[PDB]
């Protein structure tokens, strides 16, 4: 499958799966979550444990606006 881009108005956000599979070998961090996770994702989650928050806890991955958002 292909990577996806989240169409944030302030700038596209790329989600590179290969890097995540490698850096987060514990797949259950994202997969086999209960229902609601597709509907649930948004800016709140992204800026929280959905994206940025994991980067902060693991001490790797983009945490600055322009590192995720790019026109
Ligand atoms: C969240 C940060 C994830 C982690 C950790 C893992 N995966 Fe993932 N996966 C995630 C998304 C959002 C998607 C769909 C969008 C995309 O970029 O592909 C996927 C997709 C997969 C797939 C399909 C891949 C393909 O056919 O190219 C597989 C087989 C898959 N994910 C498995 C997988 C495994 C085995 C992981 C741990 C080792 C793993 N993923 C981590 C989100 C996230
Ligand atoms: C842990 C549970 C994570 C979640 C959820 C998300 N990301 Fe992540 N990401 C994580 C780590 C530990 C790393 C470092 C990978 C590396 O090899 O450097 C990353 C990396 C990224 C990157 C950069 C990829 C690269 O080639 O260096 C991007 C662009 C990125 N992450 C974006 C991103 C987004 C948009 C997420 C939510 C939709 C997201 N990540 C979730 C750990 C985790
Ligand atoms: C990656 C880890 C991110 C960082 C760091 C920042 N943002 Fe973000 N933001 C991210 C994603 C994946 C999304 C989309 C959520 C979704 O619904 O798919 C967003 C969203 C926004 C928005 C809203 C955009 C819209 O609704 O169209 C804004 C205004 C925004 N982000 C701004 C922003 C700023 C100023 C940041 C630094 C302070 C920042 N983001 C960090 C991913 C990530
Ligand atoms: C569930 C995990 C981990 C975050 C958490 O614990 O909630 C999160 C991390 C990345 C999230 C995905 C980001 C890309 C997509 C954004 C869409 O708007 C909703 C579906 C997708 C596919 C999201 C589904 C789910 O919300 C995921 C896989």
């Amino acid at each position: 499958a292909d990577d996806i881009v989240l169409k944030a108005k302030n700038g596209d956000v790329k989600f590179p799966h290969k890097a995540h599979q490698k850096a987060v070998p514990d797949c259950k961090k994202c997969h086999e979550k209960g229902p609601g996770k597709i509907e649930g994702f948004g800016k709140e989650m992204a800026h929280g444990k959905g994206c940025k928050g994991c980067h902060e806890e693991k001490k790797k991955g983009p945490t600055k606006c322009g590192e995720c958002h790019k026109k």
